[PDB]
């Protein structure tokens, strides 16, 4: 039950360094082998922290975590699937809402949860 | 050698989809066994009951030869238990108006070993819904 | 604890009596003064059972309720909120899905649960 | 007259709203509220923070002139502490170009009394979002 | 309260006869002399009943028919209007079940003890069973 | 034949009023139980007049024509009339524009004025 | 008064003539000299019957014309223009009722004892039986 | 021979008050009791001056009247229907032509020929357009 | 009079078209006939063999001939010009109108008319057309 | 010879039109010239009025006269029939070609060859077009 | 002179060749070595008889050849360029009228004249077309 | 100059293979490893002849030309061809169609014999 | 072997004198009875210099022309037909890299001393600077 | 395996040089006989480097490459094949970032010892700069 709570927070944090354009912080969560799929990158399993990096180094948003599944698989690895509905306004100052399905797979090394995978179908955020 | 049995199991458990044998298919998927595809529009879907439907539905009437190819299969280990795999699955079928046709998917699934046997406990779908009631 | 499984049984009756076209169960289920906003009644509140009755005096499907949640208030009141998932085969043979979100309010009238409002907002089943 | 009190309370909750007071909505609001409405794309919301950032970012700026009329209100009296209203929205508006606009929702609110106050615990809204920020 | 639900009742026949393709029924409800504003006149006011006869005439599916907020405003004991929505469940010619809305405002004249439509106004759907 | 006339020249007053944005005027012809079918209010009927103060309170060349208005006398006290109501204007764009209206008033006399108790609009919302 | 009601019952017989197929009724009502203004003259003015004939001789479904808001001008003793509103209720090939419009003006001229139509502008809707 | 000839000037010459927007000539040769079917009336019979009167309250224009035929109904009583061409340059510069088909019915009044009744089909002509 | 007979000359080339008497058309066309027609894509076109086609290859049609102008040019040379309204039922069985402007060169030769060029602008108007 | 004689007043027919030279143009064309074109809307329009009203309210352009046809008809009448592709740059500063079909009826009238009849179909190419 | 007619006759078999489906007369008259550009090529040049012969191997219809230019160049070598005016049925048994322009280049080898290159633009117009 | 027509002509064979639905004839052509970009692997890299397979399995009159063939010798043992490839057919309709590929072949001879180790196609899929 | 790069040099010579805007060295090139088939002239014939003339003196960005695949016929000592696909690369107003594709024959008949461009067939894009 | 990192480093020093508008780097890992075929060719076998110059002689904002799933193909100590998926994410006009894909074919032949591009298909996005 406390081990669930260790991969929500940790994910929110993830979520959070996203917002923040803060990369340093993303890189210190993510594996540096980190596999993704997601809208951006067109059907393509990329690798790196490099195609993540772009979007970082190149207003006010609110994300909001629902029905969070954590599968605990053993001491070291978790699984958790969420949806992320996120408001934020856009350019031309009108308030929207986006939805995106997230898996996220975890490894826990040298005593840090550290993100391996990452699943993202819908919005791109 | 653990990787070439992830890629084996994901391998029968296509093979079981592609059949309409869910028998063989509940016997590889944990029955906790979470979901994200395209036919559940956005939700998380929790039993096999959500496919159960897509297996009880499909007749003879409903067959047609489907080649299935999966692509760059990385797989991530995590200690002796735990393990992920990330592939593209390509499927070669033929249309009702008897045209060749190819669908893509991005498939996520993440397995659990318990008492030997590797249990499918997740699983994220992207693109083209396969299934071959689909 | 118990209160709330009671309020997600009858739901489930109400919706197998609808996927059932047993207009004699559904009616055991609804108060006779049942309110309803629903797509099929362009943006008006209706009264009846005469509105419900056209659908079933005139194929496999599958229901699933997610994320049931259940508001008790008092003895004899409660508010349900679920999404409900429908898959059906079409005319043509093909299997679809479709999504819609409903509040049911029940009253507790002579020991049986009644549903007094219904809101059903997305696909029309 | 319970059945006055139920829509006077709506009446104020929508107020609030129209004002840009997430002060006066908290109080008529059960922190626990479950809500159903188009800016939640099909899903069950359940705190005030998915309320609170249509308050946040609503400046004299974003202000324009706005009158709420609740028509056909229909409200369920289900004892002594429990009522449900269901009512329609028309909002009339001037937009950004300086042009009169109608919108139109259906809302189920549902009330629970605690201490003599009625409080709003479930909220369904389709059709047009109505908040002053959409 | 009891002049309302006269009005009310008599709106409801009206609708019926409509429906059942009564023209006998429809003729005894409406003044001879009946304006009416509808769809199917293209926004042109016609004169009573030769208009609606070919409704009817032509008349050879389900349809169940709603009025919602009916509001009769009474005017002394000779005279009332009422202002309400139909709402039209049918079934179309490819078998899907359908919903269409009209406003409908009708003005009533009591003459020798019975209430006469003297006026009709329809906004929205034509919800005639011929469409 | 002289009743008839009573209604239309209330009717033309009231119109006059919309036009001139002048809510006193009007505020004085329509009953304050006022109902309104008009297609600003997307198919549902509206009562009284806070509906109709808006477009007031938020308030170019406008010639508005009344054709062949139908009068019908129910006693003394109570008129209906129905009339095609053709507008003038030019737009923003500095072009001249028709656009029509289909009306039915229902009128009820009340301490010796007549009042305007339902409002029946469809076509072109021309206020 | 009366001469008013005399131009409004032959335009009736007119179009009772079109509706009815009978080019040997419409032919005693038209002056051989009529000219036209209508739809499927493609904005020219046609002379003649020759034009009009072409319709009744290819006529091999009901229809119900309403005549709105008649303006008779009288000019002396053997000359009339009248303007109206021309409805035209039918029945499509499909089976679906529909309504046309059209926008009538007709020139008379009383002539061998008969009223005669010399003068026909038609805008709107061709609404000929043959279509 | 000579009355139709009346009928064709009184034509043009009301064609051109309208062009040059002079209501006060366009008056003189209308009854007041005008009738009017013509496109920016919806498809409406209109009665007044006060609907014309719009046109003129609020370019280089051409007019060519085509094919005018003329029924001279008794010493009173006659029918004009002409083509009206009108060449004009359009907003954005560029020439453009639009064509009408007319209808006029004419009634002489103390030695005045006055316009009863106007047909107007296709396009709008007035100047304010 | 001679305006008559070229009149008369050109509704019997008509006549012959609408019959498809490819015989009764060759009569009155000169054998170096020039025409420019929708059906030539802007291209002029020389002789009989490309009129042969629609003839060899061929429902109620009327024609009417509108504001007929004639140039008479000397004793030997004539020019018409008219507006050609075809009235045809189509293949639905619908009743349609088709509208040509027709410029038609005529030579009078060994005592006949002979049209020597035809010009044609819009609808093309030949039966199995 | 006679058939150099209608080139060449056709090509100065055309040159007039392309510099806006009304006087010129009015020297070629008698008084009574009727006109097929575009702008006119499937009408036949008569005299100089119609055709004034382009040159009133008037780029580089190169007119080409291609398969240039002429029937000569006795010693005072001839027709020709060409091709008239216009070079031209659009407002945009585009370079552009358009098509027009042309037959112009000519007749000698004191020792002048005078175009009577003029028929264009395709694109109308006068300058302000 | 003389050559020239040699040229649009030799050009008119082969025409007349491919509307016939005889690819033996084809074959005689083109080069083993015939380049062609063709609408159904997709803009690439093609070098066989291969090409061809599949539209052979696999309705009424009237073909008029405009304005042939003969290029002559030497005794062996010549260029023709036409207008090819194509007239059919199509399926729905209605006429049709398609253009193309066409270029042939000819060279003389033992007493025949031979096609050795061929450039279409427009219309396919071979009967499988 | 003659290792440049060996490429040519197996290349025709190996068209000629998929033409007749002859896989026996295709898989001694093609390497077991053969990497493929065509339009109908929706832009990934296939391996192997299964996804090939599909398409003889599974199955009018046609004509293939290979237009301006350049062949790239890269020593004894590797070529490269690349040609454009325009097919007449008949479709279903019986009306005639031109379609257009580029291709990419890449050669290795292994005892003796030319095998295709790689095939890119852009434009129609043309099997 | 040397007669077909004669017509090659001869025809990238004519190509650049276009892309220069040198009608100068164009005429020089060109028979003065230059017929021609193009887009701009809309399916037509066009003899002479006069209608290219207009391309060159209305001439006031970056082009490069690739010739693919010529194809030359020699058909005796003063006659050769050259066949080619010529790819034009440009930068269109917007700034953008574009490329057109159009496939030309050009006929060559050797007459005072230098060869002679005698006809002219151009299908796909214009590709002359004007555009 | 020594000899596929090779390729693999090479393709990645060529998509760098193009990147940076680098045609001197470019020219040197390109054979001069460079044969292509790419979007911006229309369909068409282009040969080598004057088609290419163009694109780097008119350039005058961000962009990653990503090389996915490089299969290298060894032939002989000389010949190599490689194929590969690029992905290409750059800020459009707007502002906004996108991604487009090509699926690239790069022969490559070993001369003096140094690896030379011989031939290259692309198919999908054209991805140079210049775009």
């Amino acid at each position: 039950h406390m081990r669930k709570q260790e991969i929500i927070k940790t994910t929110e944090q993830l979520i959070e360094a996203v917002n923040n354009g803060d990369f340093e912080a993303y890189a210190k969560i993510c594996d540096p082998g980190l596999t993704s799929f997601e809208p951006e990158a067109l059907g393509n399993l990329v690798e790196g922290m490099d195609f993540h990096r772009f979007y970082f180094e190149n207003k006010p948003i609110h994300t909001t975590i629902l029905n969070p599944h954590v599968h605990v698989i053993g001491e070291d690895a978790a699984c958790i699937a969420y949806i992320r509905l996120t408001q934020y306004i856009d350019g031309q100052g009108r308030p929207r809402t986006s939805q995106s399905e997230e898996t996220r797979v975890w490894h826990r090394r040298d005593g840090k949860w550290q993100n391996v995978h990452f699943h993202c179908s819908g919005a791109p955020v």
